[PDB]
């Protein structure tokens, strides 16, 4: 039994854990109505893809991995020697990626494909990529490792808060007179995940209020976890982040595992600039 694990480019691994393990990536796209597309990667200029964003009057358009790089990634598995393959997907409720990796994996002789639906996204979904790995070189089957990510789930969420008022406009999602109220109100709309679907929860005036209900929520749901794993996503306004990334290791005690990591930009094209999120896992993900 050989198994193997790979994910999509919205895990948002750093690009070390991915030499390390060698994980295969199946990449997303943004394209714009100019014609210019950005493939998911580890080697384009964020920077970028926010100047894009920014000098653009229309939002752009995402797109799942077609399907044909799962093809060509488990045929290159198998043909390595791979007997199982575990895929980690973004959520199905946002994106169609589980479901295209879930029908390549059937048009693939020779591997069992287990195609999960993390029901998240960026590290928090990368965290269920990190334990597979791990419980694979501990040797555990692929029925126990999709049973164990399975359980997971249900101890594991994600917290956000939406800065760009212009973006949402642009989307159509929200009015003229509801953007100005909102900037004159200082409004900040905090979302979160639910059974892999973006619902709204509160709205706070002023980014710094709603970094501290983050804060303040997530510590209150990982309060009953015998293992806590706390992860900063982060867009183009560094010090957010990083102020909550410190605030959180000076209020969570060490037994708590406190990291940072940003989102791409498949994420960034949906949640505008400034976008800051807070997600949690209940286990003690071995990020290094
Ligand atoms: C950590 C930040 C989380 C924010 C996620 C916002 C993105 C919502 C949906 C993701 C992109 C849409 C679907 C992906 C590509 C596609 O299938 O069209």
């Amino acid at each position: 039994m050989k198994i193997a694990v790979m994910t999509d480019s919205t895990s948002y691994l750093s690009q070390d854990l991915i030499d390390k393990y060698n994980i295969q990536i199946a990449p997303l796209s943004v394209t714009f109505d100019d014609g210019k597309n950005f493939t998911e990667s580890n080697e384009i200029a964020i920077e970028e893809f926010y100047n894009k964003m920014a000098s653009s009057q229309t939002i752009p358009t995402t797109s799942q991995p077609a399907i044909g790089e799962w093809i060509t990634k488990y045929e290159m598995l198998r043909d390595q020697g791979y007997t199982d393959i575990i895929v980690i997907c973004l959520s199905s409720g946002i994106s169609g990626s589980y479901q295209s990796s879930y029908q390549a994996g059937e048009m693939v002789e020779g591997v069992n494909v287990h195609a999960f639906d993390s029901k998240l996204i960026a590290m928090i979904e990368g965290c269920y990529v990190l334990r597979a790995i791990e419980m694979v070189e501990e040797g555990y089957e692929p029925q126990q490792i999709i049973d164990d990510l399975t359980n997971m789930r249900e101890h594991t969420g994600l917290y956000l808060i939406v800065d760009d008022l212009k973006n949402l406009q642009k989307s159509g999602r929200i009015t003229g007179a509801q953007a100005w109220v909102g900037t004159l109100l200082k409004m900040k709309p905090v979302l979160k995940f639910e059974d892999g679907k973006i619902i709204p929860e509160e709205k706070v005036r002023t980014k710094k209020r709603a970094i501290q209900t983050l804060e303040k929520k997530v510590l209150d749901i990982v309060k009953d976890f015998e293992e806590v794993t706390l992860f900063v996503i982060n867009g183009d306004h560094f010090e957010d982040g990083q102020a909550l990334y410190k605030k959180l290791q000076d209020d969570c005690p060490s037994a708590y595992q406190v990291a940072y990591s940003e989102f791409g930009p498949v994420v960034a094209a949906h949640l505008g600039s400034g976008g800051l999120g807070l997600g949690y896992v209940g286990r003690k993900i071995r990020l290094t």
